[PDB]
């Protein structure tokens, strides 16, 4: 028999996830069917995203060969039935305060960035760069959390050293890097980009360092349709551009420069993203979700 969540304790909330505490040692990590969309937690779930989400994380936990938090199977009987598929057991971990990306490809707050200052996180970058353009050998690109509701603070090298030290910063760095590169090439081979990539790690009793959060997520990363790249202009959202393009079309309602929250989605709208979800799995992992676990 599963135990119920409410035999748990709540430590933290987040965007589209959640957190419980087990015991002095381990954590239950809850991935919710939320989504978000132009910096708004929308309305409509999802059905089957956590689920999905957590059948992704587990793949490429298995593909790599880092240290991770897994504490348990995807199955382990402490996890409660009503989060069963998208939860994880993990253990408990002293987390470094650093968002660890990589870009393998220029768009976003990085784009944004070298429009402005020809430089990334303390990278200086080739002239004639732009929207998508392929950055090679790929860049960290580390920031830092900020206020509720803020975009996370890009900062260089110099500033991750004074968060975690000299030689923690250079391991950071080294692994973002390595671990990136494979899964993008492992994606790319399958037709799908995986542009970039937020990472967090935490430490272990020996001093060891663990990959603790969810990995390769839609969510965690920008996944591009390979087929349809072009650099030089916007690539679609492989997951999410069902959903733009409800919220910014005609039949919305809903001026995106307003800043009010968006009106629910269509229910073929949210069926159709979730197929979506399937589909990226699928093709990455080489493996069925009709296969995966549920309820
Ligand atoms: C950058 C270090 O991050 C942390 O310290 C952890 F708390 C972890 O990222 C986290 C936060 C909120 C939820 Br919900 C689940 N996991």
């Amino acid at each position: 028999m599963r135990p119920s969540l409410s035999d748990y304790q709540h430590v933290a909330s987040g965007k589209v996830r959640e957190l419980y505490r087990v015991d002095d040692e381990h954590l239950l990590f809850v991935a919710t069917d939320r989504i978000s969309a132009f910096d708004f937690v929308l309305d409509t779930p999802i059905p089957d995203k956590g689920r999905i989400l957590t059948a992704m994380s587990v793949f490429f936990f298995g593909l790599l060969t880092v240290p991770n938090h897994l504490a348990g199977p995807p199955d382990d009987p402490r996890i409660p039935e009503e989060v069963l598929g998208r939860a994880l057991l993990v253990r408990r971990l002293d987390m470094l305060p650093v968002e660890c990306v990589a870009r393998g490809y220029l768009t976003g707050s990085g784009l944004l960035d070298y429009q402005r200052t020809g430089a990334v996180c303390g990278h200086v970058l080739p002239q004639g760069l732009g929207e998508a353009s392929r950055l090679d050998p790929p860049l960290f690109t580390p920031a830092t959390k900020a206020d509720i509701g803020e975009h996370d603070m890009n900062v260089d090298f110099a500033a991750v050293v004074g968060l975690v030290g000299a030689v923690r910063a250079n391991q950071l760095r080294d692994e973002t890097i390595k671990i990136y590169t494979r899964a993008a090439a492992h994606a790319l081979h399958k037709g799908i980009i995986l542009a970039d990539t937020k990472f967090e790690f935490g430490v272990d009793i020996e001093g060891n360092l663990v990959l603790a959060d969810e990995v390769f997520t839609p969510d965690s990363s920008r996944y591009w349709d390979a087929a349809h790249y072009q650099p030089g202009v916007v690539q679609d959202s492989f997951d999410k551009q069902f959903v733009r393009n409800w919220l910014t079309g005609p039949e919305s309602g809903w001026d995106r420069a307003s800043d009010t929250p968006p009106p629910p989605l269509p229910d073929e709208v949210a069926v159709a993203t979730r197929e979506r979800y399937i589909e990226a799995y699928e093709r990455i992992s080489g493996l069925s979700f009709s296969d995966w676990i549920g309820p």
